[PDB]
């Protein structure tokens, strides 16, 4: 409402975003959100984080490429210029690159099984999975982001000089600023924050065999000389928690040294 | 052993070192170190806890601090007695080197107010009245030393300096066959990286263990045992009579 | 509300009660303790 | 409500009206008014 009215309006005929997002990022009443977007006349699965869906569609005579997040619905699409195994190849490292991608789900078309598709899967260590997947929610998905993008190129086409940046645009205002109908979020915060809070189980088991490889000497209350070396479970402020011959003790700080023998 | 007792000479006409510090450094056995020593004719808790004193030598007095986690040392001689140089003393080694609390008497010139203001100032911890038994046991190696090095010495300064550097590098010490400087190297940074481990848990790992009370969180689980932490107190219990929620 | 009898009776039991406190004050004699204060690294003393 | 709050706020910086009159003289929700009403340092 401080002036808010005329940014929300401009990144709105700019973007075309929803009005949650201008509700919540702009401070402003529900009201002003929807009557924004009513002007405009353009506008009216938990699961393992590894899984995602590739497909090609021929859009204003053009082949796009669009890969999509199972558990949250991130998009990325491409235009390819000439329908070759090599630039899906492109495509596929790329996004194994930018993501951390374990299995990809596509159909039976002709540049879906080239060699150099099957190259780089063997070597990035994805699994390949062709045929009808067994999800109708992945594949309804599918056809929600296909309309939607279909409908956000259509209102963008005519900003853009190319159909490349259009398609870019409409990725960008898809990911970022558009929310979700679950949550009403944005698609690229629940793909971060899913990858963020999927990466728990390695580094736990990580950091447990190191803190388990340390070597901590003790000594008791009354003992003035030093134990062998025990072996270490955990490390308080004041206190540390050590394993020394199948038995569990607490040592107090000042009588606890802790050392990694190299030698 | 490839031309290493060549340069194991050359090293102990050098420094003097222990027989162990040579046949270490140059893979030796250490009967051949023990021979080459003989043969010379001049031989024979916490990371923040630092122990500074004051010792006389011929009319100087030296203001000597040793890490009593490590053994390192370090000394500078004052020329004038006051409490000013006993400050920058205590700055430049904070500058030099992470400390949080200091062991002195209620000497003037430990408790002087230079001295005060820096350590107030650097945040760092008074504790008056004193382990020493180790750090005469240090003062006099490092006496050992001096008069080892006294015959090749221009000057205190250089003496006393030449003295440190041998003592902290030139020669291995107890468990492992560790210098002063190794020692502290390993106990920094194995206390980083506990550090760094301690924080990274607590924000993924986070559980709720009742036995017999209250609503403890988890420490550690395994072994048979589980291992909590509630009202800053630590309790062990067997794997019994303890539900993990 | 309570008579004679048990105002003298309720006053010797305090005065039983008042002569254990002391003699648990009797328990300690001499005891001597050095103190500190606000953390000061400056240990006081001679204490009772 | 069309550009209503400019006009809003420039017939309420000399005559400073109630909340009710703006809203109805210039086709204001309740809320907006009444935040209107509230930002004026002398109402
Ligand atoms: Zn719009
Ligand atoms: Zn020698
Ligand atoms: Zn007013």
């Amino acid at each position: 409402f401080l002036d808010g009215i005329d940014k929300a309006q401009e990144e709105h005929e700019k973007y075309h975003s929803n009005w949650r997002a201008m509700a919540s990022d702009f401070n402003l009443p529900p009201v002003v959100a929807k009557e924004i977007v009513a002007s405009c006349d353009k506008c009216q699965v938990d699961c393992s984080p590894g899984i995602w869906q590739l497909n090609c569609t021929h859009l204003e005579g053009k082949v796009i490429l669009v890969a999509v997040h199972v558990a949250s619905g991130y998009i990325e699409a491409e235009v390819i210029p000439a329908e070759t195994g090599q630039e899906t190849a492109y495509f596929l490292l790329k996004l194994a690159g930018r993501w951390p991608v374990k299995t990809v789900h596509t159909n039976n078309g002709s540049n879906f099984t080239s060699t150099t598709v099957k190259a780089a899967c063997w070597w990035a260590g994805i699994k390949q999975e062709f045929g009808i997947p067994y999800n109708p929610q992945s594949q309804g998905v599918i056809e929600s982001m296909n309309k939607e993008l279909k409908k956000i190129i259509g209102q963008v086409r005519d900003q853009a000089e190319h159909l490349k940046t259009a398609v870019q645009m409409a990725v960008f205002i898809h990911n970022f600023k558009r929310k979700g109908g679950i949550g009403g979020y944005s698609a690229g915060e629940r793909i971060v924050d899913i990858i963020a809070t999927d990466i728990q189980t390695k580094e736990l088991q990580k950091q447990i065999t190191k803190i388990q490889n340390f070597r901590v000497y003790y000594r008791d209350s009354r003992d003035p000389v030093w134990k062998g070396p025990a072996k270490l479970l955990w490390k308080g402020e004041g206190a540390v928690v050590i394993q020394d011959n199948s038995d569990i003790k607490v040592v107090p700080r000042r009588k606890a040294k802790i050392i990694r023998d190299y030698g």
